[PDB]
């Protein structure tokens, strides 16, 4: 029965949800691994407790725990796991599982929206083209002409493991990254390997900074296939500043729709290796990390230059000064174009309120401070002063290796 405190408001919450936790954290009694980035085929013995646990909280959530349809469903799944050494979720159990995987995502600050999630059952898909068709429909729906809506598209579950549905892209919409003969990098340096994996598979690269990558779609373990998202479905914001007319000359833009496609969804012991999910951006992922990480677009050099800043000393804070202007520009551009976006002040305040609800109606809220606190202006947002317990609940989104490190080609 643990206690978390907010040191800006003295609000105290009591966490009992963590008792339901199950998986490992990495930490021990004598070492904390809270800042480690990455934290690290089935059998049927393993599968039933995972189905039981899941199906018990599912009927419990609709106020029908332990009774008739519950006992039937437990027996039903028990029998199918005997017969098949796997089983299939109902439409309603898939929707509950997906929403709760997001609800348990301790690194996600946007979880006040967890129940407002559109689930697309793509479990009847069989080919890369079908995957292409489902993904285009996801993009179109979730983008909603800028009025973004959250959605997940769920492809068939892992069975043996040699037949695995995978989206090889990191995000459905990501900009390309090309190295140059002179060592430097054009575009997004994060994606340079994947960009070349597509060029390998015959992609024809326009070789600019902001080239929307093609999709590489792997279906039932077969080789992955290239598909170009129709450009009309890829909504993009050109980045301008509401003071600096020279900011347009920077020629920056970003896509409106963040849609993660390399994660693994775990529902009731079942594994969905292809499950692209989308919401909207917090401003700082673009303005701070994408634009200003040294390993990414790294534009602080070229913005402070145009801001006429003393760049010879670190202590002039020219970096910080240009970081803020870059983020005023992302927000202003997105809002002027009516493309849903949230600022780190609005999102972290909403997450405090979300935490309030989760301790009220659930007994806790797993939360990773290292990831929840925004990468700029940490302590002027309310989550900096919020103590948070981190623990792993299920259903969950897990990391998974990149398919080209593992696919017997
Ligand atoms: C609705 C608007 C949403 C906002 C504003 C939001 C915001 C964020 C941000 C800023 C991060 C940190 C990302 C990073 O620094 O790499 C994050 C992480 C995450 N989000 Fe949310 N998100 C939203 C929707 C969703 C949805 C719809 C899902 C799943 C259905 C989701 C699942 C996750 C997961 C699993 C992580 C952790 C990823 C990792 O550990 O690498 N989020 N979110
Ligand atoms: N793997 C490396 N780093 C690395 C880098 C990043 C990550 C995780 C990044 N998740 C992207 C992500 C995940 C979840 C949400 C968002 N955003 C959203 N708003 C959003 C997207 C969908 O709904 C809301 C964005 C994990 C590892 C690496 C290896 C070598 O060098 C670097
Ligand atoms: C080393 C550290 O764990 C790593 O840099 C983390 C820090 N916090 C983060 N927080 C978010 N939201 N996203 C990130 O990628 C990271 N990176
Ligand atoms: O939206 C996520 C952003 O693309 C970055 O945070 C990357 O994780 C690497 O900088
Ligand atoms: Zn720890």
């Amino acid at each position: 029965f643990l206690k978390v405190k907010n040191w800006e408001t003295d609000v105290v919450l009591t966490d009992t949800l963590h008792l339901k936790s199950t998986l490992e954290t990495g930490c021990t009694e004598h070492i904390c691994m809270g800042s480690i980035m990455l934290p690290s085929v089935a059998t049927k013995d393993q599968l039933f407790p995972l189905a039981k646990e899941f199906l018990d909280q599912y009927y419990s959530s609709i106020k029908r725990f332990g009774s008739k349809a519950h006992m039937d469903r437990l027996e039903e799944v028990n029998k199918e796991i005997e017969s098949t050494s796997t089983y299939q979720l109902k439409d309603t159990e898939l929707i509950y599982g997906a929403k709760h995987a997001w609800r348990n995502a301790s690194r996600c600050v946007g979880r006040i929206q967890w129940s407002k999630l559109q689930v697309f059952d793509a479990r009847d898909c069989t080919t890369a083209h079908g995957m292409f068709n489902y993904i285009c429909n996801h993009v179109k729906y979730a983008t909603n002409k800028g009025n973004l809506r959250s959605a997940i598209t769920i492809f068939p579950q892992r069975t043996d493991g040699k037949h695995d549905f995978r989206v090889w892209n990191s995000q459905l919409i990501r900009y390309a990254g090309y190295k140059q003969p002179d060592g430097s990098t054009l575009g997004d340096p994060a994606n340079v390997q994947f960009t070349e994996i597509c060029i390998q598979q015959g992609w024809k690269a326009p070789r600019g900074r902001f080239d929307v990558l093609p999709l590489l779609l792997q279906a039932n373990g077969n080789d992955p296939e290239l598909f170009q998202i129709p450009p009309e479905l890829v909504l993009e914001v050109p980045i301008r500043h509401p003071k600096f007319d020279w900011f347009k000359d920077l020629g920056l833009k970003w896509y409106g729709l963040p849609a993660v496609s390399n994660m693994l969804l775990e529902i009731g012991g079942l594994e969905f290796s292809a499950c692209p999910f989308s919401g909207w951006y917090m401003g700082t992922e673009i303005g701070v990390r994408d634009y200003c990480d040294n390993s990414r677009y790294n534009i602080l050099e070229e913005v402070a230059k145009k801001m006429d800043l003393d760049m010879r000393k670190t202590s002039s804070l020219w970096k910080d000064q240009a970081l803020v202007e870059i983020n005023i520009a992302v927000l202003y551009s997105f809002q002027s174009d009516k493309v849903t976006i949230v600022d780190h002040h609005s999102a972290t305040e909403s997450f405090i309120k979300h935490m309030e609800n989760e301790y009220r109606c659930r007994g806790g809220c797993p939360a990773d401070w290292v990831w929840i606190v925004p990468p700029m202006s940490g302590s002027i947002t309310p989550v900096f002063h919020q103590e948070m317990l981190n623990y792993r609940l299920t259903p969950s989104f897990e990391y998974q290796p990149d398919p080209w490190n593992t696919h017997v080609w």
